[PDB]
């Protein structure tokens, strides 16, 4: 009985009454540092770009070789006619990267997550997930046979207490975040690992924020806790992020990429990805093998950062990673500290429900090897100000 | 325990005959092209439009990448949003003469996006038994009671709408263009018998868009539903117009919806600069050389037609996709293997993916083939069908 245009507008109304409905700002300038945003030049803490690489000459230039070369799109999925010379020496080049036995380039950190997941999972098989893991992993439990469970956020402990409850004949696969979303905080793989060999269970790493950012020139979060060679952890990992472009790599066991090849859903239905993506992501990979200064500065400013809201009197929930949070609670705050810093030309956005949890709304921000200290003084100076208006400091 | 299961998995697949090894192609995407060391004519790819590798889109994703950089730096709903997103989405929908028009990921997860923000517990999908899996997966993301009416049959269609109601959303589901036969939704039908119950109509157009209606506009543009409110189209930007993602087009408040509550619009990266250069260029380029649909059309006309002379079935095919039937799935495999010896590069598809009795090899003809390469193609489908005695 019911409308289109109808349907439509009683939803959004719904998300209004939440507080939840949100209005993306539209970027003018390209992805850097400082950019624009309505018509202002502003500091910008929003986004990704963890290596400056978004806007970097070298991969630009990489994407420009290969664009010219090989065209605007592989014509295909990759399974039929849509695998070129140029995804292998991607893959080729990755796996050499990572120090993993073998790579394989999906079409995104989300869908990779679908795709692996998928290909992995049968029913009769025990997955123990954190809380907090990213929507991209739920959706892609979702749609396997397996028996969920969730562990309490970060916690060893209750996570043992599950592996002892929940045995199979089958497979046991511990799921988490290496990088956590919007808490910005460490998965503790130096215990779970070892957690994990003493139950005969795999360990899936969700790295898109450990990606680029930690470990030797950001090989990784398994890379840093010195785990890449285990053929019972797996990884997945974004490169939109600090790799600056697009698609999610699934990184382990030579014989983990046949099974996706064959099994994974994404890699099966939807085309592979055009030359100028693989020419920038060649490029990337060259990049910090020349620079590894860049995943440095990465951490010396995101410490820099870290202390000055801490002296400020700013809880950044015990943070790690260039993910700074603030939490505001309730979504309006969040989404109004958003207007008052863009108002003193500091971009960081405001976070709601559907992405983090109800009455956990905050500001990312997300500190890159790009942004220079007279940047992250006037993001702290705005911070001064906003935080004192609203009598947080 | 991993490396055991991956093995098991893989033995499993083996023994059942499903195990594939994908062929690498050693040069553009392009109606002639190599695999394996050898130049082969390819009705393998989806280049409708012989876009994938045309200078234009090539200059204008040139341009945009120059301008712009390698990347988005985030999601569309943070802080990946930028003005040549804006740009595409607006010469989407005027191209379209939708309202509006978003960009997503892939066609894939477009299916996620737009079923998951529009279905609550409640509603009642009416999906086409023939539909894509990327629907499938699409639906079994909702709380929505899922119903199935047998292939472009609008009398079971009729029937079930009397049988089912919502005080909530009824959504009848359907490819525009069916990727196996190659067979056109019948929306001339279809749509009005939605306005009888007051159901609104989803079309997936991956092979509808750049191929069918008015350069291309579509299958919805095609039978003229293209500003109705009540039909709702999904579509790649991955074959005809030879880049990545999926669109989401119609009612203005529908692209407001979705930007709040599509899943894959609100947790994966926006589109980079070169991206949305080529499409930008591709929608431009179709303006300008209309005669590339025509020729795509004569082409498939041509093709269809000799292959009948030779006395193959081709299935009633409507579209640029052009099966040639070799019932049992052994006999499709084979001729697809003996077609690339003769330099003609074709997919043999067979039992699991198409029914028992019915396997065949999928051609897909583009503007970009010239008939020298058509004849080529048929020269060896001639040969390969009398040595396997299917044709005089
Ligand atoms: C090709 C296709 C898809 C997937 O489009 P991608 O851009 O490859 O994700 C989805 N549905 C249908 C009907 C298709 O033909
Ligand atoms: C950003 C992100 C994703 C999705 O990455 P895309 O490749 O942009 O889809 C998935 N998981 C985590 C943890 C992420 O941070």
């Amino acid at each position: 009985s019911l409308d289109l245009r109808a349907r439509v507008r009683e939803e959004l109304e719904r998300l209004k009454r939440e507080g939840l409905y949100i209005s993306p700002k539209v970027l003018e300038a390209p992805q850097e540092p400082v950019t624009r945003v309505e018509g202002r030049e502003v500091v910008n803490l929003a986004s990704n770009n963890y290596l400056g690489f978004a806007n970097h000459p070298y991969l630009k230039e990489k994407a420009r070789q290969y664009l010219e070369k090989w065209g605007a799109g592989s014509g295909a999925v990759r399974t039929i006619a849509g695998t070129f010379t140029y995804h292998v020496e991607l893959e080729e080049a990755l796996a050499r990267f990572k120090g993993t036995e073998s790579a394989l380039v999906l079409q995104s950190g989300f869908t990779a997550n679908q795709g692996v997941l998928g290909a992995l999972l049968k029913e009769g098989d025990v997955v123990f997930s954190d809380e907090l893991n990213h929507a991209s992993i739920i959706d892609g439990l979702r749609l396997t046979k397996a028996t969920r469970l969730v562990f309490r956020h970060a916690d060893v402990a209750h996570l043992e207490e599950l592996l002892k409850a929940h045995d199979t004949d089958g497979l046991k696969l511990i799921v988490t975040d290496g990088v956590f979303s919007m808490d910005g905080d460490i998965a503790p793989l130096d215990k779970i690992v070892p957690l994990a060999k003493k139950y005969k269970a795999v360990v899936y790493v969700d790295d898109a924020h450990g990606s680029g950012v930690l470990g030797e020139k950001g090989k990784g979060t398994v890379h840093h806790f010195g785990f890449h060679q285990d053929p019972d952890v797996v990884q997945v990992a974004t490169l939109s992020k600090a790799w600056a472009g697009i698609g999610g790599y699934a990184a382990g066991a030579r014989e983990l990429k046949d099974l996706l090849i064959n099994k994974a859903r994404p890699f099966l239905f939807s085309t592979s990805h055009p030359p100028a993506v693989v020419g920038a992501l060649l490029g990337a990979l060259e990049l910090i093998e020349k620079e590894p200064e860049r995943v440095e500065r990465l951490w010396e400013n995101t410490r820099y950062f870290k202390r000055e809201l801490a002296r400020l009197g700013y809880d950044t929930l015990g943070s790690q990673t260039p993910i700074t949070p603030v939490l505001f609670g309730e979504a309006p705050l969040a989404f109004e500290a958003s207007r008052l810093l863009l108002e003193e030309g500091v971009f960081a956005v405001g976070i709601g429900f559907p992405t983090v949890p109800r009455g956990k709304a905050r500001i990312r921000n997300i500190v890159t090897a790009a942004h220079t200290k007279e940047m992250l003084d006037k993001a702290l100076e705005a911070y001064e100000k906003v935080g004192k208006r609203l009598g947080i400091i």
